[PDB]
């Protein structure tokens, strides 16, 4: 059980994995967890999904898997090495905390596997209206492998397949180990959302999760990468600006076919025929954050 | 310090890394070490060089290294994760032993890095006449990334660059941590060679290293992959059949330019103008092995 200064980490520890399709509020979610005094998530590691994908490709190739098994590099060996690699990155790339956490969006395509490597780990799958996520990719020019930012239809098709896989993984892991978290409900009702989430995680309530913007860059708080694309959004308090700014910007033929391009919308409970849906009524807390954000209380940082 | 059954392993343990350009006697070398009662090398892991190459490419890209540093995934973090990953594979893919060892040929392109990750590790760089190694690749159709098996000139050019890099790494690591082992001298004088090698390693002499063919497939002995391309050679005792069977098979224009294609030949002490060199006089031990091999005492295994 390797140490950090005095916190011990190991494959049996309670870990939190946060993920989902990029542009779904995954940075906001992990920032609110980072605010909790018992948790550290930190920035996207980038390398954890890369080594997962490679290791999965080794076993999917019949030829490579035979060579590896003949060499004694069995699944048992691959699994022990993946555990060791992932724990070191999670443990070392940020401050120590009692509960460690990782947010790399596409790790949730592998939640079944991760839940076997880490038997007391839990998963938060961020779910956001595919139309809002795709509009974010395209307008912010966020580069994602496989997503052609010149085509709403292609991005929505890829969004649909991505969340289809991650949602199935979530369902296979089961209600005790993976919780779908709806972005729109997180923004409309942050206190109610975090209360359910922390209860699902087995972690005591702390108000700090509702104050993540007080804790940017502070010891025990929210560490941000200046390069990550959500940084200038997450430094503000929870607000409504991004709930449905996609309405009106989707080509008419894609609106027409929305239910066929993205059947996962209705699977997940979204109204694929509304432009936009009424997602709910915001807490006064969030209404007040929103008007302050829109009127200019929060300045763009110089960096 | 993770355990195995009772042997403890960790980043400070004495490890042996064996490598060199493929087709240079690296399997024979590691088989003779596997014969020693204190050492286990085992089969090529395949994945250790793959993850090294990826991790090196992360830091060589200015853009990726900035993103990683901004995420807290520094060299210190990358290095701890590489140590953890590599130790698990080395430790788990074969039987436990007091001294662990790994043979993946191209790991010796990274011996400086490996010697920093593993401060009591040592390196055996196998050196074989580039003409014999390239002739082996081509005639046995051994697939190596970058080596065009239709061109002796291209393979010799790639051989030359490969051994140039590994030899420089060996020299930078220094005489106390890396030993060039000449294939031809290993075959001509196996006892004298292994006595020097084991002294360089700080390991007591054991006759077992001269009996590796008695120990194929046995507990505490030499484990082989049925798929690896040297398996049907290494099951025989040390012999002379492969010393210079390349003579006469190299195109005349390549013989003409040998010193310019492969200046590393003369750097390493080989005669690039002789077809072939007289590499030395064999021990009677090896002369007797050779005639038994050539007359058919050792049958091709049914598998
Ligand atoms: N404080 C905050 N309140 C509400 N949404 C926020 C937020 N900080 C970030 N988000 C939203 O999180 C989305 C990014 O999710 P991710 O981190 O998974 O890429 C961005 O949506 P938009 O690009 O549409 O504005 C951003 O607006
Ligand atoms: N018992 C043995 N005696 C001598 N050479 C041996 C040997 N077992 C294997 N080798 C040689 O080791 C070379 C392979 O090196 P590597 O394991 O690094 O790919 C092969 O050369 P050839 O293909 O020319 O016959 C093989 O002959
Ligand atoms: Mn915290
Ligand atoms: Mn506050
Ligand atoms: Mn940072
Ligand atoms: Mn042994
Ligand atoms: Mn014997
Ligand atoms: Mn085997």
């Amino acid at each position: 059980e390797l140490v950090m200064v005095e916190y011990r980490y190991g494959k049996a520890m309670p870990l939190i994995f946060v993920g989902g399709v990029p542009r779904s509020g995954t940075t906001l979610m992990r920032a609110m967890l980072d605010a909790h005094p018992e948790v550290r998530c930190g920035e996207e590691t980038r390398i954890i999904p890369r080594v997962l994908a490679m290791r999965q490709a080794w076993s999917k190739s019949g030829r490579e898997k035979l060579r590896l098994d003949e060499a004694g590099v069995t699944d048992e060996v691959l699994d022990a090495a993946m555990q060791a690699f992932i724990l070191e990155v999670i443990a070392k790339h940020g401050e120590p905390a009692r509960v460690l956490c990782n947010k790399d969006p596409f790790t949730l395509k592998s939640s079944v596997y991760l839940s076997r490597l880490f038997p007391n780990s839990k998963f938060l799958l961020m779910v956001r209206d595919g139309r809002a996520s795709v509009h974010s990719m395209i307008t912010r020019k966020v580069t994602i492998a496989g997503f052609d930012l010149s085509s709403y239809r292609d991005c929505l098709t890829k969004w649909n397949k991505a969340i289809e896989v991650m949602y199935a993984q979530c369902m296979e892991v089961g209600k005790e180990k993976c919780l779908p978290v709806y972005y729109e409900q997180l923004v409309l009702h942050p206190r109610r959302s975090l209360k359910l989430i922390l209860d699902f995680l087995g972690i005591a309530w702390s108000d700090a999760v509702l104050h993540h913007e007080d804790l940017i860059g502070k010891p025990g708080g929210v560490s941000l990468s200046k390069i990550e694309r959500s940084t200038d959004q997450v430094i503000k308090p929870v607000n409504l600006e991004a709930l449905s700014k996609w309405t009106g910007h989707i080509p008419g033929d894609v609106v027409r076919d929305m239910a066929q391009i993205a059947p996962m919308l209705a699977q997940l409970g979204y109204d694929p025929y509304a432009n936009p849906p009424n997602y709910g009524n915001p807490d006064p807390f969030v209404i007040n954050n929103t008007q302050r954000v829109l009127k200019g209380d929060y300045k763009t940082p110089a960096n």
